[PDB]
């Protein structure tokens, strides 16, 4: 009854009034490629680095099952499809989102969405959490706060699924393309600090052909940061 | 993202751009009670524009009451049609007509612990000769999702009350069914008479011209209006 016209993502959609985690369900259940798992609220949701995700009613919480037949080295870039898809959807609603490498989307430096990718067998699960009408933590934002009006949640879902399907179909053919979209929609030219062991600071210059963040330290040294188990802060 | 607030029916919803049959998927798959299977179209064809869904139910009521599940679907559809100002009436015991034109059909299949309630309703889809749709009745396209929300809400209320008071559904059927007219019952041969009412078991009571009264149990018979 939803009348989705996408080719792969959205062929099937499993909606839950409540769920522990859309990503966990997607990982442990046999689902055909393109299946979208979406819930009104998550009781045990999280994002990258297992950062607890408050997923109250009003937000868009979903996961997508993908099994891309692309070279092994390209498989990691799936996370960027999510970030770019969110940026494209936000633009349709007149909101300018920018990517905080590698998994977050900010609006005027305020967090509005997060992406996470996990694996189970040969299946890849792309998880996305977008603040729409839900209440958000101080410092964060939502489509509702940015527009000063409630936003039809289903309309956001339709828009995002449409954008993700388009990006995914092209990814299967031209997998290097997504990096260019990320590059043009990410926050660069500013100082950042990579947290954790061997912590360092420098200017986030760009991302390379592997999606690694290229940072120029004040000494002139150039470091390439792999995305995945990385924590970054804007200075 | 749908924000359904129902108690059981609609706790989960599995949507398909296309499927062979929502009833077959529901019967075959491991699904929890209340899960709704809905598709834009069924290939084995229920065309795009219609509301094609199946609901997984596990009612813990006496076996003598289970035959009444089909009525939950028929009444639910009638209530939704009335919400859209369409006069749907029940053709005993599983069809809904508008001025004698088919607009919806209900199909229940079960094996005890799992009963599948299937419903097909013509909304914006093209329909066969003699049938009608919500779009044809209202004169314009009807938001399919709005019909879905309305129906799911009605079915959930009807189902929850049925679990506690299985007899209540019968009065809603009587109040919304086509009666007082001649019908032909086809099965082991056939007979004709006036459809008088439904009894406490949901059986159709027919008065033959001879005065004989027959009680029809659905399962291996078909009803035809004359």
């Amino acid at each position: 009854m939803l009348g989705l016209k996408t080719s792969i993502i959205g062929r099937r959609v499993i909606y839950f009034q409540e769920i522990t985690s859309t990503n966990e369900f997607a990982k442990t259940s046999y689902l055909e490629e393109g299946t979208v798992i979406v819930a009104d609220k998550q009781t045990m949701g999280h994002g990258a680095l297992n950062r607890k995700w408050e997923s109250p009613e009003g937000g868009l919480w979903l996961s997508i099952v993908l099994s891309p037949k692309v070279p092994q080295k390209d498989l990691p870039k799936i996370v960027f499809l999510g970030a770019v898809g969110v940026v494209e959807t936000l633009k349709e609603f007149s909101i300018d989102g920018r990517i905080k490498w590698p998994n977050d989307v900010l609006v005027n430096y305020k967090a509005i969405a997060g992406v996470l990718v996990e694996g189970k067998g040969d299946k890849i699960v792309l998880g996305i959490g977008l603040n729409v009408n839900n209440k958000v933590p101080n410092g964060a934002t939502s489509m509702k706060l940015e527009l000063g009006s409630e936003v039809p949640l289903l309309s956001v879902f339709r828009s995002l699924i449409t954008n993700l399907d388009r990006l995914y179909l092209n990814f299967l053919k031209n997998p290097m393309d997504i990096l260019n979209l990320v590059r043009d929609n990410m926050i660069l030219g500013v100082r950042v600090k990579i947290l954790g062991d061997g912590s360092f600071e420098g200017i986030a210059e760009d991302i390379d052909d592997f999606g690694r963040l290229i940072i120029r330290l004040d000494s002139g040294e150039v470091k390439k940061v792999i995305y995945g188990d990385v924590s970054l802060r804007f200075l």
